[PDB]
């Protein structure tokens, strides 16, 4: 019976035995950048060997942009150094580095539009929705977090609902499910 995972990782995950974690994945996101002046060092290794295992992902950003024009560069940044095989690409809000995150935050999604990213979607953690407003951030689709057993206070097609899991070949990890309107299907292709 299979039993698989969605699983944001980043180099903290260190190194993976993609092929005993196989069977338990079903769709890796993986970091590519915290903000523009730090570029993940294990995502190339990463994505290299999931496109040897057929092991479907996506990216995600840390944001850190601290104006409008600030955030369309992170933007740029971030598509530059993402592999262009990933289906979906996400804007990591978790601090505050401008007033207006909300409207840094359409910058940067709307940028990565632009570029060419089909698919983008919004991670908020905690402490960060309510006080900028980030319901009005338009995108494909929201990811956000809640480790207690009751899912997130808003609306969201990812739920990130512990950052203690453990899988095969990875160790501890952070794990997702769907409660959205978006299958498994719409992110592995």
């Amino acid at each position: 019976s299979h039993m698989g995972h969605i699983i944001d990782i980043s180099k903290w995950n260190g190194d993976i035995n993609w092929s005993i974690a196989k069977q338990h994945i079903d769709f890796i996101i993986a970091r590519v950048q915290d903000g523009s002046n730090y570029v993940d060092p294990l995502y190339k290794g990463y994505v290299q060997a999931m496109k040897q295992h057929g092991i479907p992902f996506g990216n995600y950003a840390f944001c850190r942009f601290v104006s409008i024009a600030d955030a369309k560069k992170e933007a740029q940044d971030f598509w530059n150094r993402g592999d262009k095989s990933a289906t979906v690409w996400v804007a990591d809000v978790e601090v505050k580095t401008m007033n207006d995150m909300r409207a840094g935050t359409q910058a940067f999604i709307d940028e990565l539009y632009r570029l060419g990213a089909k698919k983008v979607g919004l991670y908020v953690g905690h402490h960060m929705y309510t006080p900028f407003g980030m319901a009005n951030v338009k995108s494909d689709f929201v990811w956000i977090p809640r480790y207690g057993g009751n899912k997130p206070a808003y609306p969201c097609d990812i739920w990130q609902y512990t950052e203690t899991g453990n899988v095969p070949g990875i160790g501890k990890c952070d794990l997702n499910s769907l409660i959205g309107n978006k299958s498994l299907s719409w992110f592995t292709e």
